[PDB]
């Protein structure tokens, strides 16, 4: 390569103050962004994002650590060129009408590139691109969104591949984030991660790709016991020292 496809992003937990960002960005230009699913600066070892671009998130419509009052407020303090907004709606109890109203008072605004809530894999009722194409209808063309924003978690890269394809088929006209990726538990994670980057690096419609997860086993099984026991710790970018695992290898 003599020039980066520069797709790849670090998907940040809150709980990674002792890791360093900068590991996984070796400045060939695949890997340009990092979100923390929180509208405050990643928590790292070195108070910077090792040269990534930082992508805020309204992921809840309100807590104590993103005050949906202080979303406009940190993104003019921060200068981000894109936000992320609500995490998995279609599986929280939170309706396409609601999420929409939700939307437009709050992520509108921000007068920036803006992706529409992440929604999960899961084509049961009222879930997945079901619920997103709900919510598209419900904002009554009055929603301003750039990208929609995919999760995906399953058992074969053939699942995977086949998700992203219909989605893209499903929806033609709209650039995609994928800001969470992996296998479930009980396969190999570098296999599937060594398929999925080259499918996604020759993609013009996705954005942007962010493997779950950019952290250390170990903090991953102090802070986040309901992701080891869905994925498991193979998808870890990072060794429990804080270098590059297997995974995080493929980053580069
Ligand atoms: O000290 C660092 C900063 O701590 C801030 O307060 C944190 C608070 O942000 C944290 O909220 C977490 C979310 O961050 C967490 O986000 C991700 C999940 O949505 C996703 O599914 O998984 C990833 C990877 O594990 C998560 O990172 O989601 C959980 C709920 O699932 C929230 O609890 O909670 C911390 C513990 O209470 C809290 O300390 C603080 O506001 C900052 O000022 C500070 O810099
Ligand atoms: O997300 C679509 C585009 O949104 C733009 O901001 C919008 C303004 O142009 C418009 O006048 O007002 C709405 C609501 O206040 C804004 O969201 C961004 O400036 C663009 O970067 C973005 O592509
Ligand atoms: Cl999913």
């Amino acid at each position: 390569s003599h020039m980066a496809s520069g797709k790849r992003g670090l998907a940040w937990p809150w709980y990674n103050s002792p890791l360093d960002p900068g590991v996984l960005n070796n400045g060939d230009g695949e890997v340009v962004a990092i979100y923390d699913w929180e509208t405050y600066a990643p928590p790292t070892s070195t108070g910077g994002t090792g040269g990534l671009g930082f992508i805020g998130m309204q992921g809840t419509m309100d807590s104590d650590s993103s005050p949906v009052a202080q979303l406009a407020t940190r993104q003019a303090q921060q200068g981000w060129a894109t936000v992320f907004s609500l995490n998995e709606p279609d599986i929280n109890g939170i309706t396409p009408a609601e999420a929409a109203s939700w939307y437009i008072e709050w992520v509108n605004p921000l007068a920036i590139k803006k992706a529409l809530p992440a929604v999960t894999s899961s084509t049961t009722s009222g879930q997945g691109l079901s619920w997103l194409s709900e919510m598209i209808s419900a904002c009554a063309g009055a929603c301003y969104f750039d990208y929609i924003n995919l999760h995906w978690y399953g058992t074969s890269f053939a699942e995977f591949q086949a998700y992203i394809e219909q989605a893209h088929n499903q929806f033609p006209s709209y650039t995609i984030v994928i800001s969470e990726f992996a296998l479930t538990n009980g396969g190999n994670q570098v296999a599937f991660f060594e398929s999925a980057f080259p499918f996604l690096d020759g993609l013009s419609y996705v954005l942007l790709y962010f493997p779950f997860v950019a952290t250390s086993p170990a903090l991953l099984q102090a802070n986040d016991p309901g992701a080891v026991t869905t994925v498991g710790t193979g998808s870890c970018l990072y060794t429990n020292a804080g270098g590059p695992s297997s995974v995080g290898n493929l980053m580069y």
